[PDB]
Parts: C-alpha cells; sequence; structure tokens
C-alpha cells in the first residue's frame, strides 16, 4: 500500500548487489556481485532541478528524486527523479540522467521503450532489508535477457 | 485477467528451463538448466482423484490438475492439483504429490509453509512462449534463498 515517494525512502541506504542475467537466445547466464548506494533527494535539491529543466519539466512536480551509485563488473552514479501523472501518486514518468508504475502489493515496475527494445523492470521488497528486482529486455522482435536482483541491505 | 485453470492451460507444453539461485548468507550464486514437460490433466484423470482422497479431498472439488516432469541438475516427475476457496476462482489450496493465489496482473503466487520455513514463489508469462518465476526461501529466522528461471517453451 505504498506509494513511489515511500518506495523511494525506503530504497534509500547501502546494499549488496547479486545479479543474474540470462541470455535466452543463447542459453547463457552471466552473474555478477556490485556495491550499491540509495540516497534520496529532496525536491529542493539542485540535481533534481537540473534534470527536471533538463527534461523541460517543472521542479514543481518532482516528488523526490534519488542519487544511485555502484561499484563491481565498471561503475558510476546516476540520478532519478519521478514526474507524477495527471492527479496521481502511483503512476507517472521517471526522468534519468520511461515510465513508472507503483502497484497495491507495493512493487514498483519501470517500462522504458524506443522503438524495437522494449525494458520492463519489476522492484520490490521481500524484506525492509531484502529488495528484489526482475526484468526483461525484448530487442528486434525478440525477448534476449531475463534478469534478476538481490539486494541485501548493508548498514555502517 | 485469467484464472488458474487458464494459467495452468497455458504453462502445458515442453520448456528449456535456466534456473539461478542466490544464496543471501554466504553471497553465493548456483545455475543450472532443466527440461519441463508440463501436462495438463482433467479432473476425470486417475492421478487427480488420488491425490485429492489422498489429501482427504473430494475430487468435486479439484479444477483441473497438471504433471510437471523434468531432467537436469536430478529428475522426476509430480503431480499438481488446485483445491478452489468458497466461492472462489483465484485463490484456494494446491496439492503436492501449500496456497495459491491469481493476481490481476495474471501472475500466480505460491505460497507455503511449515513452521520457521516460509516460501513464496511467482509465476508469470512474458510471453505465451516465455514464463519466468521469482522465489524467496526464509528459513530459521533469515532468508536464505532467492531465485529466478526463465522458461521458453519448446515445440515439437
Amino acid at each position: 500500500g505504498m506509494d513511489i515517494r515511500d518506495f523511494f525512502a525506503q530504497s534509500a541506504g547501502r546494499w549488496f548487489s547479486q545479479r543474474t542475467s540470462h541470455h535466452l537466445a543463447f542459453k547463457q547466464t552471466e552473474s555478477g556481485k556490485s556495491q550499491l548506494t540509495i540516497e534520496l533527494l529532496s525536491v529542493d535539491d539542485p540535481a533534481v532541478i537540473a534534470l527536471c529543466q533538463q527534461y523541460d519539466m517543472d521542479p514543481a512536480w518532482a516528488v523526490c528524486g534519488a542519487r544511485v551509485s555502484w561499484d563491481g563488473t565498471h561503475e558510476g552514479s546516476t540520478v532519478l527523479v519521478p514526474i507524477m501523472d495527471q492527479g496521481s501518486r502511483m503512476e507517472g514518468k521517471l526522468l534519468r540522467e520511461g515510465r513508472f508504475s507503483m502497484g497495491s502489493d507495493g512493487a514498483l515496475t519501470l517500462i522504458t521503450e524506443y522503438e524495437t527494445i522494449y525494458s520492463e523492470e519489476r522492484l520490490w521488497f521481500a524484506s525492509p532489508n531484502l529488495r528484489l528486482r526482475t526484468s526483461i529486455l525484448k530487442r528486434f522482435g525478440g525477448f534476449s535477457m531475463a534478469s534478476f536482483c538481490s539486494e541485501i541491505r548493508l548498514g555502517v
């Protein structure tokens, strides 16, 4: 019964991420460990504002933001900012430095599609310290990748 | 918007299964390929009846059944039979040779818990020829396993 802002807040913190990807066509599989740092940003934060106008958007719509940093294979940091839909607290657009949807079950779904490339990710908490996510990648008329991630909260 | 019977019918067929499991506590991971054969059984089928009475159940409740066979590491075959809930076509009990729940999104959820061991699996179709499933295993007060499976329909 939580919304995006709640989901974003919950995600905040340091996590150990274990990723496994299945390459459908080649019946292969590659896995990789990684560290993740999710810090919730306030609508006031300059990073948020920058992204909004960047996407030609008004910061008055940004409900919150987040800075996701990783490390492990490659590494970096990106900022995400959700823009609400007409009178909605569950669906809208997600600005990346794509569309999102919060569901009754408390799981977030992200969808970004260009032309032949469709990407669908689903994130959810199995525990306040266990975030999981699945995803599929469709490309040139065929599914090409299916992935899973286990993220356990670190602490410190 | 499909129900169990529909989900069971859809699952029927031969599939190539790719499984990856993440062992949380030890930050490990093991993957394995496998073949799967799902044949839908009718309430009339003797295998179904046997299981019902076996679970001290009346075959008049069984909406359908299924024989799941696999191969690859270990191998075998088991039968599953869903028993409906009072005036319900989405939730109920699942007899294994545990509780189930069909959702609006068309994804099935299976839950079986003894005492300290909790098991939650979620199956769904990303395509009529792509069935996916995630799961978590809680044991002795701690999550111990998270898994993902990609199943692409074979044919023949």
